[PDB]
């Protein structure tokens, strides 16, 4: 129990700040990949396109959430070079003061290859993102008060566990979004950053990732937080309660799949910032699930556009009348 | 049959120049993989070090066949950048006259990832590359005579094909060599390389990949090459004939797994050296080992040494004084 003030209703966003280079492989990553050669890879594909656009899960997430009207924070270590990424995050209202800005280390690069049927297979150099391990959380909550909602999404490895256990002396709600990290993290560095978690965020792979990973059973996750949020691609999102009472929401019909990078992302801004304005995890989720067919149908992970009017009338016709007038009356 | 005279003995490579970006990602590629989500990948590994260098499979096969003290031609398309790998490769006594140069895109970029089982994970930008198809070997022959043999390296797609087609007509001899281009081209794209090689060459993933997409049989390809050279990892190399005749050569034991980008140039390089001195199969291929390993305790494709006395001596421990006597006397 804290007894600072609150910053209402201020969620913070952590993780990672990059420049995203994305390129597409006219192919199947499915039909290179041969299972009894799973055991040792040597895949290379020739793509056809490479573009590069503003990225990192917390910038993705503190954009989000800046556009749909949310006060938000973003706390992450970048390059010299941020200087520009904070002009465009600041013109959709994002709180960059606490960014930590690398004296001698260049903001992060993220190498992305996407096929035909939306797989990705990507690579991460870190660069200056390594010295978020030096950022207090307990300095931005002097600053700003106590968010309602601290995310924890994926970030230097060491960073997530300190960021973790600051929520957790801090006596701050979080949640654990550890999903672009899974594959780096230890069975042992998932397990600490599941405990108390308001929220857990992944997409079912890194679910069977986590539990695979982690060695534990739902059971054993289902204990430790409030609340399993877990996409499931074309299939929608389960939202499911200790209990485990599961709310199902389907998706938004895509009217293309152009580029996949940052759909999650935005799921999450868009779902927990129905969450901070009152609405239920359904109405939440068709909130989300509308952001992130809106990134799908675009190239890049911030160059979608927010139409009140356009919001409304989808959500109307994936999630009938009630829901897009209850979501649109909140924003 | 070309009645136009030998160029004797040269090699003339065609196939990728390229800049090679090297990351290492310090878990396993296999752990994060699985079975039940191989149908559409969502990967992203967060790697410890970058590091550029020379690439390309051409530049690495011309490279080594130079350092060898091979007469070699180098033919590919590159950007503007080109002149300062040019004078690297010319170092080594590679002719670069017919490398041909853009006037308005950036040479290629390679992106790759490799694990702690020296597993990898690679995209191919092709920039400048693509221009390749707008090379005529005939003016290459033109210029320095009939090469001994022509190279058909991983390259522009369409280029891997007109100039197969063009060694055809010309009645050159040469090596079938599409590994890292499998993943790209179609099962009829790679039946179109493959008739009338005197070598093709692959791993044994690579050959399960070809077999896989070109719905041949083993059979169906032997009856279309001269010899079969299939690369097995830490098995070292088969060399089969139509008949088919088998000969096979154990790996030159590594003091480390440092990167493996590259060894299978290494290895062509090496072998095809051998074969133009008039080493046999088994002889030639204890040579390519050697140069093979040689790049896998070295970070980057072009930054191994050749130290003649080294060779004999690491040659005399693995296929003892015969081999090392008669190969060292040839070069
Ligand atoms: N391994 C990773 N670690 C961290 F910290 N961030 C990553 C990783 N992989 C992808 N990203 C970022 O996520 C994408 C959108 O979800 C992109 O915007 C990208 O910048
Ligand atoms: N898809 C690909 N297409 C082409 F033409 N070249 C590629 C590809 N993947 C890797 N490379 C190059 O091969 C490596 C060494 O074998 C490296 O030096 C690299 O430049």
């Amino acid at each position: 129990e804290d007894l600072y003030f609150q910053s209402h209703m201020t969620i913070a966003v952590t993780g990672s700040i990059a420049t995203d280079h994305l390129m597409r492989f006219p192919g199947r990553f499915s039909e290179q990949l041969l299972p009894e050669h799973l055991h040792k890879v040597s895949l290379s594909f020739l793509v056809d396109d490479l573009v590069m656009h503003r990225g990192g899960v917390a910038g993705n997430m503190a954009f989000a959430i800046g556009v749909l009207g949310g006060e938000v924070a973003l706390v992450g270590a970048a390059g010299a070079d941020f200087a520009d990424y904070r002009d465009w995050l600041k013109a959709r209202g994002v709180n960059c003061d606490h960014v930590l800005i690398s004296e001698t280390a260049h903001t992060a690069r993220f190498t992305c290859t996407t096929d035909v049927d939306m797989a990705q297979i990507a690579s991460f150099y870190p660069g200056a993102m390594s010295e978020a391990r030096n950022i207090k959380l307990a300095d931005v909550v002097s600053a700003i008060g106590k968010p309602e909602l601290v995310i924890i999404g994926a970030n230097d490895p060491e960073a997530m566990f300190l960021h973790t256990e600051e929520c957790r002396k801090l006596g701050l709600a979080f949640a654990a979004d550890p999903s672009q990290q899974l594959a780096r993290l230890s069975g042992e560095e998932i397990r600490r950053l599941v405990n108390g978690a308001a929220y857990l965020f992944t997409n079912d792979y890194e679910w069977d990732l986590l539990l695979s990973k982690t060695g534990w059973s739902e059971a054993d996750v289902m204990a430790q937080i409030d609340l399993r949020v877990t996409t499931l691609g074309p299939k929608g999102v389960d939202l499911v309660e200790p209990d485990g009472t599961t709310i199902h929401v389907g998706v938004v019909p895509e009217t293309s799949q152009t580029d996949p990078t940052g759909v999650g992302d935005a799921f999450r801004a868009g779902f927990l910032t129905g969450r901070s304005a009152g609405l239920g995890l359904e109405r939440s989720a068709q909130l989300g699930s509308l952001v992130a067919v809106l990134v799908l149908e675009s190239t890049g992970t911030q160059e979608w556009q927010w139409d009140y009017e356009a919001a409304a009338s989808r959500l109307a016709g994936a999630y009938g009348e009630h829901a897009a007038a209850e979501i649109v009356a909140v924003l």
